[PDB]
């Protein structure tokens, strides 16, 4: 078992891993347009000869609080043989591709985990929380104070320049948000299509400034699966779920959306939005806690404030936060704040409160008021959401 | 059909209307325990004679950020008769009782609500959310960070006291938190016996500073129930926590809890602490504006503002908050942010964001830079908790 | 939002909101079979430019008691886009196609409802009872009474001839029968091949005077549900029913049929045809009283009797029945019944008593001697059937 | 925690620690009866004072093949509290309970496991196996070959005396069979009576030669439960299948039998005795390998033949069969079988073949005659069964 | 109603037949393919012209106790048409195959049952036993004991000429092994292909000695079917079985195997290998007692014995079997042992005890010794297993 960069002749092999290892495999035509994403260098493939372990980054742009975007590597294609388990195959694949990312100089990188209690250990910390709403749509009426014919029912193949645009501006506001390039939209509009004994045909819902793509589910035909919205004003996002509602042989529609969605607020009784499913979205690893911590913004309420971060094998820091700009600098200086890394990454979007992470001791001070000061300037002024999987 | 306050004589046609009014009728022996939370004037009865109609409130103290108890007006035992839908009788009953709450000294008045599309018409908003967490705890292992045996396994009825001690610590330290009185004391532990063809036995687990009341699903053999868990520090919590993780007979242990629970955190694997359901717990009607906004501690972060906030069909304020206080005075002067009265009982407890609520246009302002000090302000260092239903 | 007739360049506009609004949707090839039963001017669209409502009606002939075959207008493909709900758009369709309908000279307009809520206000009123049964056929014996291999096992594709002399002996005889055209046919036995990832292959069961279309379920394979069976003789539905009796792989059979289904009585067990399923099947509006209530046969037994019935915003007539025939004149008379037109349609093919209606009020009469009258006059000699859905 | 013999003080805090522990809680009085069993110094505690664990054996008689009764410790009451996992509290009192039982004279222990994990590591091997038949009785015929009315349905408390002759014969000619002592008898005929909100009434079929104990099921009608069929010849046991499927009013007849119950037999279709569950049943310790072995009758089949086993940190000996006898001697003589000691306890009773658990590689030997022959040997002529749960 | 062989012009009518009758129909290319083991003469039509009958025979190779290979018929496309139920076709079709089979000199037919209660009146007997296991394998752990990467992830239709020969291994050693010819490896490679809409994509684990494959449930995405294991050493087994539990996205493994299938004993909780289903699976008719009981091995460890076996209709015969072989001569001699030619079917592979069909009396005696004899001399050293379904 050696680890090496593939060769061109390895990709059949990884392909194979691939198919047995994903479920939601995307198959080898998919994977050849993603494969545009990953940098010379990028992939990792251990073999015994045959594939048996495989890892990839891709070079992705993520936004952090303050409408700042990182070049970010994005872990994917992360695969073990099930005739390799326990030989440490992920670990050796883990750090190899850390030290390429950290040497390529990536602030950040990010992944979306196919199980909860593996990461933790290589330092990503959940950063996004999926928060899946069902709303029984018969009982559904807007309140009075709701904003709001600018809604068009269309093909989304024939607008594609128009979801491009919208989609742009949205990823640019929000934290979370991911630059989504050209193979990706090829990708999307290509899921849009009926499948012969899979998905029902997708139908768009366009604004000039929001869309939503939704499709009736295989088979509960009475519940609409919204797979996006994307919605730049309040008002946008309201005329959407306005001609959603509309859907009158609809039952149920359901969304994948985040904690902070305001649909809730716009229905006369709230609870028709219900909260049906919650797990982590995107998964963050600082790699470089000095430039990840200066890049972002602070919230501008928190007074000038200073402490000494220390991260567990990962450096100690002078941190003065104010104005929302932070200075992070070296110091031997007895630490104030200790966290792992992947806390770090945890609390680096605003989706974890350090109070929360300090209840659970994942982040030990021995003052409360420094505790206080670290939430309200990590807390983001826009809600974090999540862009897409990958 | 008149509205007048019940006779000794009325509690009987009461009783009945409760019986078909509420599946959970807590029965004519419970309920007269709780008749004593219900002052003199507290109940109004409509007749057509029989009881078609009634609503009462009952005496209690809630805590709210600041670690301040207010007098609270507690909405209950609300019913029509199914024979009198569709005559107003909520409207009048609800009305009644607010002229006398308001008359009677009353800052805030709350509720439970048995539907969530009714009581935001007569100004109350949802101020509190439950998180169900249902813990997979076969696969559960807790966190190298997390803390820890401290904790007995007891017979509840023999540890009223320790029960009793630490609730009111409990209650002090949290917005949400109620006064517990003795009859409901009486109440919980009458409901931990094990009932012929309904609930099973309850037990607890004891530690200095928490207790957790659970037990096994009457239907269910493998899920345990967490009744209540109360946990004045973070070390309870957790020893609390890994005493439930030891019922090595159940595969799942539940508990309706509160957003911001570490229990995920504590764990290897925060992805086994599922969050399977969410609702509104307790309902805020601000009788007082002025008086509550005083009332409360606000952030400390936030530095001094002033703005002037308009409740619909409820005053125009000066509000100055600086140094964790309010001063809320009468003005004439242009509002800068306007919200009908429910929307200002959600913002009170700090579970729901002014930003949120503006997003779906609850809450009017054209100054996004006061939103964002809204927020901070009314923000709670402390999360908030539901203490217990009425 | 204008109304019109649609132009060729607006049916790819009418496909998509077909698409959007009917799951079931039969597709752009096939709804351009369906096309050639539309008249010329049988369709209206809105435009607000894109397609946003549409409602056209096909050219039927229905049978009624008496073996008589009506001119019928069918609506179908009726679509509000979700983005223009209440907007009056379907009473503006329903207005103008019932106008051109009335001044065409049909005497009847008929539809399916895809909800029961909604025509009811446009007058049409439920006229045929749909009634799925379905057979434990393990458990089913034959009663020693029951008629009766006259029957044989084909291929749909290769009896289209023998299907078709046998469907237009049956749409003759029954009430509720509809003239299947050769369009109708071709699309019927192309559902009847098997589909990859949907429906399985169609079998055919042929009696010299019934056939029985049959098919696996998808998902339950025990399960055999009958599309079609048309039994000219009781002889031909009794051999059917041995034959699919005799389907001894399926556990069950299942067949959408009416409420006087005599399969039942032709086992020893009439348990075990359970009724497992009941809807409204053919709206009818009488477009025009008198030509409708005048072309039908009336039951002979009923002695001749005249009265005074007025349809609400529909004409008062004398109603004068007798040797099986009505006679409807003008009159300004004293009204003896009243009803909405709904009612009337609902009556008019004998699937409702009148008695019946009248206890929930729906016909008003001060006589309950011609109460009793009515309902046996407008009651069906041969059970009322549903021919095919449009 | 220090570990002792219980004293009359002790017994509280135990039956805490089993209604915290046991869902199935038999509850203190049930509890006392069982206690008879319990020799004194048959019970250990630990206490930190409370009891955080338990652990006791019972003195019970159990039949081995060739019809031989061993004096067998019955461990039961095995509990740690919630609070005191993984301190080593189980492997304390399992190793304190079976240095008494070895010391006593017990050549064998046995129990009933919660899980199938965690007795293996001290030495109990599943030595029975449990198979559930569910019966649907509506299709099942009987077999001309089948045998035969001698059977009558009565209330169990009226035939005491006639159950306890049929057991106590059942018992001493079946391998599993355990001598049911009166307190048990008292127990079974308390469990047979309805409880308000739980199980229902219990009816018995009596043969002269075997009994049926059955009950509806609590929640499907449909279901009759057999929890008790004792036949001591196959005349009664056909008689009383033939007998429980006259229950007319049921769709089905579940049973937890063994896997060489005829009843498949008995039928036309033997497929309609379907397998729904299986599981270990009794587990066995040989604490005594010479006395074990030398114990149990030997097939009569294969012919005299010697070997040396060995049993991992439980001795090696010279083992010698021949005319259905074992002579069981110590060697130092080179191992030609060696196993772990329960390994052993599987293979005693003959539920499991030395063939199948050498190819797990759960017993080694390089001679593939001798393991043919201990596999013939260590066969029960009659099947072994599972008496009652302890 | 006449009974013929097949011309070419009757194939069409029974594929027609074969689809109505058959769910799991392989169409008519897979039925072409199959077509080939028929033998000249192999089949039988009933026409009334159109086919409502027909039964084919194929020439197969079974390996009986004692490795050796016998000439086999298997029934199978076995169908009456649901016109002609109850006519005596079945008996008529399997009366004529039976004499042809006899006639060809085949000592066994053989078959697998579409129900249970059909083919015992025909003189078959179910001879092996399906069975079930469902692993969740997220808590499986190979015990210390367990043998063991020499297994290889690997694309199904690269390594046929490998499967090929470890199958032909296999099935030579092994009771109820079938030869599989080249059409039927044509047929299996091309069902591991993805169906769009159908089965997902089938994967191999590849070793020198064993091979398995399996494929993700259409539905159920966690669960995954091995639908073919083929070991030939315990190491091959093993190493399988660890590679299986390696499938980290799977919770359940399941696979239809045998009773005696070693790997419960590989995990060191044998429970979490539940038995989900059982089932007969080959049937077995001896056409010739004697050629029959001759031509299998018996048990060396039972002593020489002699006896007389009648089988009802099918002749008497002084029985001596020593040195593991029989001697099977005719006799006038009084009988021993009676039973129907269907029971000595269940006994000839060693799937079922004598003394277990004698205690329902399928098999009877008047000597237990001589039961306990049969008992030893017809078990099979090697488990008996099922190929494949044919
Ligand atoms: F060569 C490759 C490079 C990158 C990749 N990542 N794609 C993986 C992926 C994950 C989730 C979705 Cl919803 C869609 C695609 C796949 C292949
Ligand atoms: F006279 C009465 C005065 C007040 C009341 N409120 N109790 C109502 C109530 C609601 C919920 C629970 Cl979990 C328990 C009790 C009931 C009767
Ligand atoms: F242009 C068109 C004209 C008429 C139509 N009606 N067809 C609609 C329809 C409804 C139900 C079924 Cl089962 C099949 C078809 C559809 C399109
Ligand atoms: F003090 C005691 C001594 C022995 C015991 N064992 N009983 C335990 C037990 C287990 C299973 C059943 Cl179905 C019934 C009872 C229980 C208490
Ligand atoms: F012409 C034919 C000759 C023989 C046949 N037998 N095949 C039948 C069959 C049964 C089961 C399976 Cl899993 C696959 C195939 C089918 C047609």
């Amino acid at each position: 078992v050696t680890l090496c960069s593939p060769t061109e002749d390895d990709w059949p092999g990884m392909f194979l891993l691939a198919a047995a290892s994903f479920t939601d495999f995307i198959g080898p035509e998919s994977a050849t347009a993603w494969r545009t994403l990953v940098p010379t260098d990028g992939a990792v493939v251990v073999r015994d000869s045959e594939v048996v372990g495989m890892a990839l980054y891709m070079d992705l742009r993520l936004t952090v609080p303050g409408e700042v975007v990182l070049p970010t590597a994005g872990l994917s294609f992360v695969a073990v043989a099930p005739t390799h388990r326990r030989r440490g195959l992920l670990r050796a694949m883990c750090a190899e591709l850390h030290r390429r990312i950290a040497d390529s100089g990536y602030p950040v990188a990010a992944l979306h985990a196919s199980e909860g209690g593996i990461y933790g250990r290589f330092g990503y910390g959940p950063a996004t929380t999926l928060h899946e709403l069902t709303v029984d749509r018969r009982f559904a009426r807007f309140h009075a104070d709701a904003p709001g014919s600018s809604v068009r029912l269309v093909r989304p193949t024939e607008h594609r320049g128009e979801f491009e645009a919208i989609y742009e501006r949205w990823r640019q506001q929000v934290p979370g948000g991911l630059l989504r390039p050209q193979v990706l939209w090829d990708e999307l509009l290509a899921e849009a299509k009926a499948a012969p004994g899979g998905d029902r045909e997708s139908f768009a819902l366009l604004h000039p400034d929001g869309y939503a793509l939704y499709r009736v589910d295989r088979t509960d035909l009475k519940l609409a699966r919204v797979s996006e919205l994307r919605a730049v004003t309040a008002d946008a996002h309201c005329a959407l779920w306005r001609a959603l509602i509309g859907l009158d042989s609809m039952e149920r529609i359901s969304i994948i959306t985040h904690p902070q969605d305001p649909l809730p607020h716009l229905l006369t009784d709230t609870r028709l939005a219900r909260t049906t499913w919650r797990q982590d979205g995107l998964w963050l690893r600082i790699m470089n806690v000095p430039a990840a911590l200066e890049a972002r913004g602070y919230a501008h309420e928190v007074g000038e404030f200073s402490t000494v971060l220390e991260v567990s094998d990962g450096g100690r820091f002078a941190l003065k936060i104010g104005d929302g700009r932070a200075r992070c600098t070296p110091t031997d200086a007895a630490a104030e704040i200790e966290m792992d890394r992947d806390v770090l990454g945890s609390l680096y979007l605003g989706a974890h409160r350090a109070s929360t992470l300090a209840a659970a001791n994942r982040l030990r001070t021995k003052d409360s008021q420094l505790l206080r000061r670290l939430d309200a300037a990590f807390a983001s002024d826009v809600p974090v959401q999540t862009a897409f999987e990958f």
